[PDB]
């Protein structure tokens, strides 16, 4: 029940993602790799870039094989492209195994790498369905499971910062654990509650109810999952569908109304500050997301604090003060349970049993009045289906799946 060698194997800078050290090639070349449950490609910088201190040198690897195939991956806010191949991959502070995995060698990118994030690649931990160029490119975790005896499960403890902050010139350092192949009981307290993975593509889940300070938002529950809800270590914020975001902000504004913040704050474009150590946490409400349980008609709630959704940023010009960014934001692609949610909890990606576990994280940030919580069961007599069915494009329909 112990996985000591994998504890504290994640690092990062606040808001710039959590990375794990990996080696690629023979002999092993060290790279820091973003841990991303919201994508499904293993892709690494493989050429010089202003924001890279180092990169994967295919030519230096005796075990590298070229797949003679390129890949082009555009996102909303950036893009990367490169050449597909395979090589030997290991996680030094992970299981004592080495696997031959697909690797996209990133040769050109725009707005993908981040200055000072200290990572050089991305480890997509989601399913084949959303891999590029297509679902025939086996993701890393699938290879790991197929080639080794590693159980088909991983778990994440993301630990946020962290006031008072160490530094004024750089962003706050963060830490965490990625436990590959099991569950480490020292990383959580209390009960572990499981929600079904609705479909294996993203880690998609269903939210059945939302409360802000114990007040039901009272929307049709399909609105909470429009057009999907996913658990995503590669997103910083809690992102909410437009209508849900508007209702949440209205509610949080109402609770915190003793303080009149500029509109820029609610848009996540401006910091708000209090004198060191005087932040009035109690005027900001807790937020509860009820997730579908394993049993029909059951749910459980995960409850986060303002300490999760107000992100600390130490401004140089006002290091006298504790300043915060509002880290709930609008989505047009459904709910994204990012680091804002995940930093509250130990999260178990139980692929073997098509479910996601949540328990209170032994490292979550709290005060003496309130804690992040995982609580259940809650039962509802006559349950609506809260899942949304994405309109089927002819594009998507025409695909064959041999
Ligand atoms: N899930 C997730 N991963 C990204 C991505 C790409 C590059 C950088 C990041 C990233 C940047 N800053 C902070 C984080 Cl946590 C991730 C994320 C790739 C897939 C779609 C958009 C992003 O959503
Ligand atoms: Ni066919």
């Amino acid at each position: 029940g112990s996985f000591v060698e994998m504890v504290d194997n994640l690092r990062g800078k606040s808001g710039q993602g959590y990375y794990v050290e990996m080696t690629v090639g023979s002999p092993p070349q060290t790279l820091n790799i973003l841990v991303d449950t919201g994508s499904s490609n293993f892709a690494v910088g493989a050429a010089p870039h202003p924001f890279l201190h180092r990169y994967y040198q295919r030519q230096l690897s005796s075990t590298y094989r070229d797949l003679r195939k390129g890949v082009y991956v555009p996102y909303t806010q950036g893009k990367w492209e490169g050449e597909l191949g395979t090589d030997l991959v290991s996680i030094p502070h992970g299981p004592n195994v080495t696997v031959r995995a697909n690797i996209a060698a990133i040769t050109e990118s725009d707005k993908f790498f981040i200055n000072g994030s200290n990572w050089e690649g991305i480890l997509g931990l989601a399913y084949a369905e959303i891999a590029r160029p297509d679902d025939s490119l086996e993701p890393f975790f699938d290879s790991l499971v197929k080639q080794t005896h590693v159980p088909n499960l991983f778990s994440l403890q993301l630990c946020g910062a962290g006031f008072p902050l160490n530094q004024s010139e750089v962003l706050a350092s963060v830490g965490g654990s990625m436990i590959i192949g099991g569950i480490d009981h020292s990383l959580y307290t209390g009960s572990l509650w499981y929600t079904p993975i609705r479909r294996e593509w993203y880690y998609e889940v269903i939210i059945v109810r939302v409360e802000i300070n114990g007040q039901d938002l009272k929307m049709d529950c399909k609105e909470y999952n429009y057009d999907k809800s996913i658990v995503d270590s590669g997103t910083t914020n809690l992102r909410l569908p437009k209508k849900v975001f508007e209702a949440a902000v209205k509610s949080i504004k109402a609770a915190s109304s003793t303080e009149k913040f500029p509109d820029g704050f609610w848009l996540g474009e401006q910091l708000v500050c209090w004198q060191a150590g005087t932040t009035p946490w109690n005027i900001f409400p807790v937020i509860s997301l009820y997730l579908m349980g394993e049993v029909t008609n059951q749910s459980f709630r995960i409850t986060i604090l303002p300490q999760q959704y107000l992100r600390p940023v130490e401004d140089v010009a006002t290091s006298q003060d504790d300043c915060y960014k509002f880290a709930i934001s609008q989505s047009s692609t459904g709910t994204v349970m990012g680091a804002v949610i995940m930093e509250g909890f130990y999260v178990v990606f139980d692929r073997a049993r098509k479910r996601i576990g949540f328990a209170v994280s032994a490292c979550h940030v709290h005060d003496e009045f309130r804690t992040a919580a995982v609580e259940g069961p809650f039962v509802t007599l006559d349950m609506e289906d809260c899942g949304y069915n994405i309109p089927q494009t002819d594009e998507s329909r025409s695909h064959h799946h041999h």
